[PDB]
């Protein structure tokens, strides 16, 4: 239909354009809370093949990297009841609900190295932001909220993630090193802007 | 093989990083110009789907395209004997061919307004790479240089190509606007590293 791929672009020069200006971290974060909000403030754009979910396995649909790599923005796609291992990220971040809603569950370590849950678990409904960045806590478990539908969130990362090199722990606290890959062997064309 | 698709990769940043100084037209083309010929010397990188030619039409499958749309890259594809019509095209670009040949013919105008083929015309062979601006030389028609074989040349442009006006010019010198689009509604993901 009108599926509105305008936004999607004017995110994308945006956080872009605020990238240009080499902006702290924090800085950085606190200028593109808004730009993601305003992004899934309502859900009218995200092309159909980038919401499927599986029955077996969450789905990252890649959506547009960066040329210098400085950021990818990813379609997290959660069939009903699915959830993460423990696992971190390694890079600045931001995360906002599109549909559904999510979990998202903080942890820390012994010194043994066990992992074990730390604050209380975030629920994240459809509208909401949160940043995050490693230099202050990057070990997360999140999962959908609902265990009878889909739920999506639109993410941000300050890399292209299916490139980084991170870690999932099992409870038994051993560290394995994982690269998430993408679902998608193909990116959707948002360019095409013969349509009027 | 594995597609090479590194370079692709390596191109998109290294061309992004040169435009980030801001540089003025010809130094652009000049240092753009051995960066586009490192990507076209070997023929080990381009996805199956975006070298495949179309029985009526050339087709323009869209590559990547930069985050604050300075440029975009694109694989055009030519069937035997294709041509396009006589047109300009209204930012920088450079041409670097793949495989096959294809016949570059510039167009200069009479005091009435019509063109006319100014000049001899041009070769691009396997490697080579040409450039054209608005201050250059925008206007001209090209076509596959063989009836009996597909060509490929990668074309980089200073804008999102497919969402720009130009125009193809009539034999009495008056434009028909027109936008170009691409033949493909899905992007081929260069990011998934996780395949090693
Ligand atoms: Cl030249
Ligand atoms: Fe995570
Ligand atoms: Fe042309
Ligand atoms: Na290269
Ligand atoms: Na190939
Ligand atoms: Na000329
Ligand atoms: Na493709």
């Amino acid at each position: 239909s009108i599926l509105r791929l305008d936004r999607l672009r004017q995110f994308i020069g945006e956080l872009a354009t605020l990238l240009d200006s080499r902006p702290d971290e924090s800085t950085l974060l606190a200028q593109a809370h808004p730009l993601l909000a305003e992004l899934v403030h309502q859900d009218d754009w995200l092309p159909e093949d980038c919401a499927r979910p599986d029955p077996q396995r969450y789905q990252q649909y890649l959506l547009h990297v960066d040329s210098r790599q400085r950021f990818s923005v990813v379609s997290f796609v959660w069939g009903p009841g699915q959830i993460t291992p423990v696992h971190d990220h390694r890079v600045w971040g931001l995360i906002g609900m599109l549909r559904g809603a999510e979990y998202s569950q903080p942890y820390a370590f012994d010194a043994g190295g066990r992992p074990h849950p730390s604050g209380a678990r975030r629920r994240l409904e459809p509208g909401e932001v949160e940043a995050l960045s490693p230099r202050i806590g990057d070990v997360h478990q999140v999962s959908n909220a609902f265990s009878d539908r889909t739920s999506i969130s639109i993410h941000v990362y300050g890399a292209n993630i299916g490139a980084v090199r991170r870690a999932v722990f099992s409870a038994e606290g051993e560290e394995k090193p994982f690269i998430s890959g993408y679902s998608n062997s193909r990116l959707p064309n948002i360019w095409d802007l013969s349509k009027e």
